[PDB]
This record gives structure tokens, sequence and C-alpha cells, in this order.
């Protein structure tokens, strides 16, 4: 028992972190096989930042300008290329610590762990969700670019995010490992609109199931609702509309607790309409949406 | 910017996790140099659990009864001994992945990361605080015993906790790495009183400084208070009394923000007396006490 905002063990990803320096800029790189991936803005200077011409800036750079260091060992760069907003630096040595891995583009509302790094050195690990508006609310300071987000399925690391920027609002934006930004963001120091965000309804329901499993039950009521009725409340409270696909993903949790998904929706409806009345659920005084139904099942069964 | 409940990178500790089986019971062990540490209750059976005579139960066991497996490799046990509530199994091979390490007994109110493990395999990592009453509110299922808590100072891992039990209240208890329980707990399946707990005042203040640094400032007011006055409020709201030692530890945060510690106390006093009024601080709707002043400084400066 107990429910915590748990991150994946970061060991397999720590073994891939390197430092990348180009000119005066230092950030993090991800060394997998004989390739180091890093944000392309490592080639920018302070003036360039406002509207960089990345193709022109990269043409001024040669393999020897990319200084890549894995702790104490220096890597020899034998190729460089830009793919979307990432640079791929081919090195002459395959990372001996390369885990089994995949590059995946996650969906908004899915969760992942972030290994925050500075100068190629890991500082901490935390779990977070890709917001419906494609931003993440992380903890990143200057030098954290190139830190990655990932999930782990037994021995396979699926990298889903590489950190690129902090928007003027203090929220974070980045790319998949092919350098495509999540959301409308660009790697420029410009004010950029993040879409209207919503709360991830399916995750809040999953977390209400985690609460019941772990003994927090005060919010269960004598009511039920329909998807239509619930979605009118979700609309008023800026929650994602619930679909049958979300109900289907909550199936295992519904089966385990014996609480029908629409009955849990009626509990969530009453919490949205009345608040928590100064009470808590799993140590939180708000409705948590950073746990997917998969996360809840995994934590509640002890998956390694 | 951004502030997250960050755990230490778990790689150095993942490399130490092993599985220990004695009879029908399997739990986790910590392999450091040529010693494997694990909870002594690995030698109990269902009947024994209520009041085990550990000295007698261990006398029935020989080195060959302790099956220790590090992933796929089997370790050869050449000695066994009980120290307080831990067993130390001497093995014939020093762990090649042994990091620089220390065994420390943490103080109540201090924080640490837990690497939750099942069958010697890491499942996740989360940060938590040792409650003032010496319990932890973790996420542990059957098989998680032997999972450890730790802090990391650059390359040195200070192990401070080994998980032993879940109290009937769903809270967790364990020992330091010398097998001494934190708090009054014993390794028996008996109802056990956990002391009256309090909120870690110095940590809530540290977290209010983290909030101001990261832009959440709505709670700052035109008031000040004294340690005496603040401590009358702390008393009413079951917060730890604030001392000059706590004020001194908040010094760096006070210097960085320019907000005197007693002025932050007056903000905390108003939040205790009036609540959050449906607002949030760093994504939380309650007063968070799981970040020490050290944690706040480290996260706000990017320490690796
Ligand atoms: C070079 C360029 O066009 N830019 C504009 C500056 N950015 C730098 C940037 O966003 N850093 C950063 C990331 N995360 C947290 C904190 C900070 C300070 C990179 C992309
Ligand atoms: C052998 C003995 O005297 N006991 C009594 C049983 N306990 C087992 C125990 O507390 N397990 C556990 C730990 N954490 C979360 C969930 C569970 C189920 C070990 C100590």
């Amino acid at each position: 028992s107990g429910f915590r905002k748990m991150a994946f063990p970061s060991g397999k990803v720590e073994g891939c972190m390197v430092q990348v320096t180009c000119g005066t800029t230092t950030l993090n790189g991800l060394w997998l096989d004989d390739v180091v991936y890093c944000p392309r803005h490592v080639i920018c200077t302070s003036e360039d930042m406002l509207n960089p011409n990345y193709e022109d800036l990269l043409i001024r750079k040669s393999n020897h300008n990319f200084l890549v260091q894995a702790g104490n060992v220096q890597l020899r760069v034998i190729g460089h290329s830009m793919q979307n907003c990432v640079l791929k630096l081919k090195v002459d040595t395959a990372n001996p610590k390369t885990p089994k891995y995949k590059f995946v583009r996650i969906q908004p509302g899915q969760t992942f762990s972030v290994l925050a790094c500075y100068n190629g050195s890991p500082s901490g690990v935390y779990q977070c969700a890709m917001r419906p508006n494609f931003t993440i609310k992380g903890s990143f300071l200057n030098g954290s670019c190139g830190s990655v987000g990932f999930n782990i399925d037994y021995d396979c690391v699926s990298f889903c995010y590489m950190h690129h920027m902090e928007l003027p609002t203090g929220v974070h934006a980045g790319t998949d490992l092919e350098g495509n930004f999540y959301g409308p963001f660009v790697d420029r120091q410009t004010a950029q609109a993040a879409g209207t965000d919503t709360t991830i309804t399916v995750n809040v329901l999953a977390w209400l199931y985690a609460a019941v499993i772990n003994g927090d039950r005060w919010f269960l009521n004598r009511f039920t609702t329909t998807l239509n009725d619930f979605n009118l409340v979700a609309m008023k409270y800026n929650y994602e509309p619930l679909t049958q696909d979300h109900v289907d993903i909550l199936g295992p949790l519904s089966a385990q607790t014996g609480i029908a998904v629409l009955d849990m929706c009626a509990s969530l409806k009453e919490l949205l309409q009345n608040g928590m009345n100064g009470r808590t659920i799993l140590g939180s005084a708000l409705l948590e949406d950073e746990f997917t139904p998969f996360d809840v099942v995994r934590q509640c069964s002890g998956v390694t």
C-alpha cells in the first residue's frame, strides 16, 4: 500500500548522458550506439537566439567543433547532421552502456520520467505528464537542455522527449528524439503561445481508482452519471472529454475495485462541483492527473 | 524554473540490488563490497510472523539456505550474521558495481530517495521525508522489503533506510543499514503505535522560498512575526516548533530572495490560519513539507 509519484529507475539512461559543447554553449547529449543526440541550439550564441538560421550556423561548424565528453572520456566526432531540431553527432565509439531502446513519440496525456542533467551529469529524476497542450511542467535550469524523458518496459528504454526550452511563462517545451517539437513550439527566444490546456480526465479517474485501492474512499458516493452528463461537467471545469476509449482503458481498474467507470465519473463530478471540502486524496488536496491507468496498474501490482 | 519532487538518480543503487530467498520468502538485498544486507524477517514463515524468535530461527539456517541472485548470477554465501534487524550475508565476490558509499542514520524531517524493488529488480524511484514520528509514507507492496532509501553527494551514496514493514495503518517502517529501526517499531506482525506526527515547519518554509524563486508569490504579505508568536500558531496547527537552528538553515534562501525568515513565517502563519483560498503553490493545494532547505538550494542551483 501507499501511492507515490514514481519515476522509472534512471540507471539505464544515466549511462547514456554526455556533455556537448559547441563554442561557448554547453548542454547535454544522449549517446546511443555510435550517435550522440542533442538540441541543435547548442550551435547558437546570444545574438543568434532571437531568430537563428540553423542551416547557416551549422555550415560554420565542423566535426571537431563539437566537444563530446562522457564523464572523463572524450568522444571523437566523425559526422554531424541536423534532423528537425536535433543534431546527430556520429562518434567513432559505440556507447558500451547502450541499453535496449526505442524512440517513441508520446501522446498528450501520457506520462514519462525525466532525468534532469547539467554538464552531462544527472542531478535528479521526476515523473511528469505531457500536457494536452504539449508542454511539460518540469524542473529545468540553464544547462538542462538535452535532458531526456523516457519510459521503461522491462529492459527496453523508450525515449520520448528531449528538453529544448523554457517558454516565457515558465513552462517547458521539447522534441521527440527525431527532433520534432511536441506542440507548436520553435527553438527561438520568442514569446510563444501554448494552447489552452485541459486536465487529463482519464488520469484523474485512474488516480481515484488508485485512491480506493489504497484506502482513501471518502469521495465514493451513491450516484452514477452518463458520458454525456459527465462531459457537460468536464466542459465547465476544463477537463478533457471522456470517450469510450478512455472508459475501456479504465476497465482493469474498474474490474479490480468493482466500481463501474461511470460510478467513478459521478464521484469525480461531485468533486469538481463541490471541491475537496478541505480533505485530501492520496496526500493531495487537488485532483491529480499525472498518473495514467497503466501507471496505476503497474504501481499497484509491483512491475519491475 | 519549475519545482518538482525530485529523486536522486538511482543508477548507483540499482547496481547494488539483489534478490534474497530463504525458504519460501523472497525479498531484496543490498550488495556492497562482499556483503549483502537484507531484513532479518527473510528467515520467517507465516506462523513465525506474530512473534518471531529471530535468534532461534537463524540458528536453523546455514549459509547455503540463503539464495542470493544478482539478476542472473548466483552469489556464493560464505558467512551470515544478524546485526539488530538486518542480516549480513558475506559473499565470496565483491560487487563490481559498488559505488562509493556511507551508512548514515538520518534525522526525522530529512528527505531521501527510495528505490522500490521487487525480486531484486528496481521498479521505481521516489523522494520522501522521514516523518517526525519516524515513519515514511512510501509505496511498498509485498516483496518490497529490503528496498533502500538514500541520498547522493556527487559520487558518494549515503544509505539511510532499508524497508521492513507496513504498519496496520498503511504507513511504512524500517531501519538504518545497521538494522536499527527508526522509531519504536519492531519487526513483528503486531499493531504498533506510531507517535503523533507533526508537519516539518522548516521544510514548508524552504518550499515557500522555492515557490517565490519560481514565481508563485501570491502568499507573500505585509506582515512579520516572532519565533514565539509563530510557535503558538505552529502549536495550534500541529507543526514542529521553529528554532534558531531552523532559521539559520534557511539563511541561504533568505539571502537569495531577500525575504527575512520571520517575514516568511508570517506568510506561513496566514496560510495556516486562512488556508489557500482555493489557490495553489508550486502545483500543490496544501503546504508541502517534503523538501528540506538543502533540497531547495540544490534544485534551484542544478547540483549534479
Ligand atoms: C538558441 C535558441 O534559439 N533558443 C533560445 C534560448 N533557449 C534556452 C533555454 O530555453 N534554456 C532553458 C531551458 N530550460 C530551462 C531554463 C532555461 C534557461 C534555447 C533555444
Ligand atoms: C516476519 C515479521 O515478523 N514481519 C511481519 C510481516 N512483515 C511483512 C511486511 O510488512 N510486508 C510489507 C511491507 N511493505 C508493504 C507491504 C507489505 C505486505 C515483515 C515483518
